[PDB]
């Protein structure tokens, strides 16, 4: 959790749509088992790209608001954010070699 931003709905319009770099936004809920076993790859992720990404957490019960704006439908969701704009999307679980995947295809 040392690299992790912890977003909320009164942050994200800072957080995320006024960054400019890759943000990697995981939308989960703690009913959720695939959402937390990504946690612990969020965490060597975050590290291992460090320098050309940021990694950041949304709690979809607690900051119900902004799952909305994107059209999310379930968890988890993984935005991937370039300057404030959704650039890449993945839906479902996901080890850490998808993951690795699916950045390195857009970063
Ligand atoms: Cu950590
Ligand atoms: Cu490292």
């Amino acid at each position: 959790s040392d690299k992790i931003i912890h977003l909320t709905d009164d942050s994200f319009d800072t957080d995320v749509l006024k960054a400019d770099g890759a943000i990697l936004v995981d939308f989960w809920a703690e009913w959720c088992g695939p959402c937390k076993m990504i946690a612990p790859i969020l965490d060597e992720i975050a590290d291992e790209y460090q320098g050309k990404l940021t990694v950041a957490k949304l709690n979809i019960d607690q900051n119900p608001g902004t799952a909305p704006k994107y059209g999310i439908r379930g968890i988890p969701t993984l935005l991937l954010f370039k300057n404030g704009e959704v650039a890449a999307t993945k839906v479902g679980a996901a080890s850490k070699g998808q993951l690795k995947e699916f950045l390195d295809a857009n970063l």
